[PDB]
C-alpha cells in the first residue's frame, strides 16, 4: 500500500519459519537482520553505514515474507541494532518512493 | 515523481548556497550531511546506526531545496561518509512508499 513517513516505516516479516519486525530502508543497498537462527551456510562478510562497520553472515536465496508478499534473495545476519529490509528486497516487492 | 529503488535513491540539494547530492532514507529519523560549512547556531549530538555512534552538530531552522521543494528543518552535520535525507525532512515533502 501507500505508507507516510511520520513514524518509521515498520513491518511485518516471516523469516524461517518466524515472525519478526523489520524497517523498510530505502537508504540500504543490504537487508540485514538481528542474530537468529537460520539454516543452511554461509560466506562472511563485512558491511559499514553511519558510526563504522561490523560483519555479518551472508545467506542466499532465502525466503521472506513481506507484508505478504513472498521474495527470495540475501540477507545478512549480524550484530545491527535493529532488523532493516533493503533496496535488494525492496526492488521484488515492487517498493517505490513517491511526492 | 515516483522513484524506482533499483539504484540507490540520490537527488540534488541545495543547501546553504551550495549544491550537493543526497541518499533518500527512510531508516533514517534525521537528515545529517558530510562536514560542510554552515552559519548559524549550533547544539552538540550524537547518533548512531550499524557500526556504532559519531557526533555531530545540530543546526536547526535550516533551509534546503530537495527536487526543488524548499524545507526547512533540523540538520545535523558531521562525519558521516554521505550525505542522507531522514525522514523529519521527507514528511516535509509528502514523501511516501508504494507497493
Ligand atoms: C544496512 C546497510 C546495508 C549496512 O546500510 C546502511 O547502514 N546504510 C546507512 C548508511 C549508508 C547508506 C548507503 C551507503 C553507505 C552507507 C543508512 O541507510 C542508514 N540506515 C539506517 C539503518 C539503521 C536503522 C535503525 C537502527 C540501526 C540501523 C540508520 O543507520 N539510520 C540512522 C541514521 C542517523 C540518524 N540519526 O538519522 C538513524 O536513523 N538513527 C536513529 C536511530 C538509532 C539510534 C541509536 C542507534 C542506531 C540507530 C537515531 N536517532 O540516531
Amino acid at each position: 500500500p501507500q505508507i507516510t513517513l511520520w513514524q518509521r516505516p515498520l513491518v511485518t516479516i516471516k523469516i524461517g519459519g518466524q515472525l519478526k519486525e523489520a524497517l523498510l530502508d530505502t537508504g540500504a543497498d543490504d537487508t540485514v537482520l538481528e542474530e537468529m537462527s537460520l539454516p543452511g551456510r554461509w560466506k562472511p562478510k563485512m558491511i559499514g553505514g553511519i558510526g563504522g562497520f561490523i560483519k555479518v553472515r551472508q545467506y542466499d536465496q532465502i525466503l521472506i515474507e513481506i507484508c505478504g508478499h513472498k521474495v527470495i534473495g540475501t540477507v545478512l545476519v549480524g550484530p545491527t541494532p535493529t532488523n532493516v529490509i533493503g533496496r535488494n528486497l525492496l526492488t521484488q516487492i515492487g517498493c517505490t518512493l513517491n511526492f
